[PDB]
């Protein structure tokens, strides 16, 4: 009945991680539907992409998809996952960060 | 090592709240230092705050405290509440809210 909290959660997790001056990595789940990433570099179903504003352009965290492009390997890609998709984010250097709870808006 | 992320979360819940047509009530512990709200109504040591904006005004969910300005019992009155003395934000309409988890940086 309630729209899902995930998005609210990995936007105020990611603004903390960016106070602390760390790096901010989405860990998504590429086997879900929707999910536009660079496949390249997807290793056992998940992929852990940097988010940093340094790292990547147009950044939106939405509450139906987190989206931004960024070069990889040289080739410009667009980004698209789907919240459902996001399983957590982490920061780089400590690891501190969260791991999102399951939500019945996301079955 | 990090600093404490309940404002982040506050914040986010505050979001999801508000974005559900729900109205937000804090749950603040009134004996904690620096807390300054109207204690008249306080019960047992905590005060509800209903923190929905018409019922406030100024609101500033900052890092180190919550402030906002409201009229308790026909006067006006400054609330101020650190962070550290903030359990809990919730719908006063279906309890969907969280408690926060206790943080090293408010002991």
């Amino acid at each position: 009945q309630l729209t899902p909290r995930r998005p609210y959660l990995l936007r105020a997790f990611y603004e903390w991680l960016l106070d602390n001056q760390l790096t901010p990595h989405l860990v998504v789940d590429v086997t879900l539907p929707g999910v536009q990433v660079p496949m390249e570099y997807a290793r056992d179903g998940q992929i852990v992409l940097n988010i940093a504003p340094r790292a990547v352009g147009n950044l939106e965290l939405a509450n139906d998809e987190v989206r931004f492009n960024a070069r990889f390997g040289g080739i410009p890609r667009q980004v698209s996952v789907p919240l459902a998709a996001v399983l957590a984010i982490y920061a780089r250097e400590n690891g501190a960060g969260t791991m999102f709870e399951p939500e019945a808006a996301y079955d």
